[PDB]
């Protein structure tokens, strides 16, 4: 049959992922297949990974793993969209308010993990899932394939300095050090995180969209621009927090326990400045709120939907959805940025504009 560590039940794919359903409780859950014929089997460390983390904030919990008929099996939380997802459902943009209260919570899951001795090595918005419902406030950290220990348990000594280590994972969003095949260690957790960040920010990474003949030439042409690119010119348009995150991850040292306060401080401080509250109310949140309520229709038509929308939405809430114009070359203050607030409210169909009011 199709039932999984005695008690739960596999429905349809997701998705080797598939739903799933305790037979005694009715909870949803998420249930992971591998065949256990598999070349290269990545699930049972995973999953045992997973298990070293349980109880973490953020982290999924693993409610059952173990060999099931000829296959490897792994029961977990059911969680929701990634930050990709989101990213594309905001139109690959977020405000500086939604990516505030992102890197705030990703600094506190990756300090976390850091904390069990374990670095992710996988940063990116993939990997980043919302919670479902109610717990859709909360940011996940998935895919620990790739993860490693990155010192001893019992002694905290860090693993030794190492080069010439193939790129792991993801090349967009790895750091400069994992090009350069320097073993990985702390500072490039948080330095992809920074990455992760300024892409949210500004819609794009200068060294998106490259081609090349090979692999490793692909990688040496980002890791170029990742080099010979000034901080400055990467992080143009966004408050100094974000070149300062950059600069500080760029400056850490091997072995060097990362000051995880302190980043954490820069954008809180940030966000006190920019008059956010700290409410869990994100981008998207608001953008499916505002095209709730509209839902107008024959003056929406007089991607131009959304647009409206989107209007719409930085209307009602105007101090919340302040953005990183990309024709800036310098950093903005917390007022030059506050002034969005006012345009915002400028935005002017009377219909429209009625509706939201209502």
């Amino acid at each position: 049959d199709l039932r999984v560590g005695r008690k739960f039940r596999i429905g349809r794919k997701i998705g080797d992922i598939y739903h799933g359903t305790n037979l005694i409780s009715g909870e949803e859950v998420a249930i992971r297949l591998e065949s256990i014929r598999s070349r290269h089997p990545q699930l049972d460390y995973e999953s045992r990974v997973y298990k070293y983390l349980s109880g973490g904030v953020g982290i999924p919990f693993i409610r059952w793993f173990g060999r099931e008929g000829e296959y490897n099996a792994m029961v977990i939380d059911l969680l929701g969209p990634s930050l990709e997802d989101l990213f594309n459902y905001c139109h690959r943009k977020f405000s500086f308010k939604t990516v505030i209260m992102l890197a705030l919570q990703m600094i506190c899951r990756v300090q976390y993990i850091h904390g069990r001795s374990f670095i992710h090595r996988d940063i990116k918005p993939d990997n980043f899932l919302m919670g479902v419902g109610r717990r859709g406030s909360t940011v996940h950290v998935i895919d620990f394939g790739l993860s490693k220990k990155y010192r001893d348990f019992n002694t905290h000594r860090h693993i030794p300095y190492r080069e010439n280590k193939s790129l792991t994972g993801t090349a967009r969003y790895a750091s400069v050090n994992t090009h350069l095949g320097i073993e990985q260690s702390r500072r490039d957790d948080l330095e992809s995180l920074g990455y992760m960040l300024i892409y949210f920010c500004k819609g794009s990474l200068p060294w998106q969209g490259l081609k090349a003949t090979t692999k490793k030439q692909k990688y040496d042409r980002i890791l170029e621009k990742k080099l010979c690119i000034s901080v400055e010119t990467l992080c143009a348009g966004l408050p100094l927090e974000f070149s300062e995150y950059m600069n500080y991850c760029r400056n850490l040292k091997f072995d060097e326990r990362p000051d995880y306060l302190y980043l954490a401080r820069l954008f809180k401080d940030l966000s006190i400045k920019l008059e956010y509250h700290n409410d869990h109310l994100f981008d998207w949140t608001m953008l499916r709120y505002t095209k709730a309520m509209v839902e107008v229709l024959m003056l929406d038509t007089s991607n131009d939907s959304f647009n409206k929308v989107k209007l719409l939405a930085m209307k009602k809430f105007a101090s919340h959805f302040h953005y990183c114009k990309n024709d800036d070359k310098h950093y903005p203050t917390p007022e030059e940025i506050k002034q969005q607030t006012v345009q915002n409210n400028n935005a002017a169909p009377p219909e429209l504009l009625s509706a939201i009011d209502k």
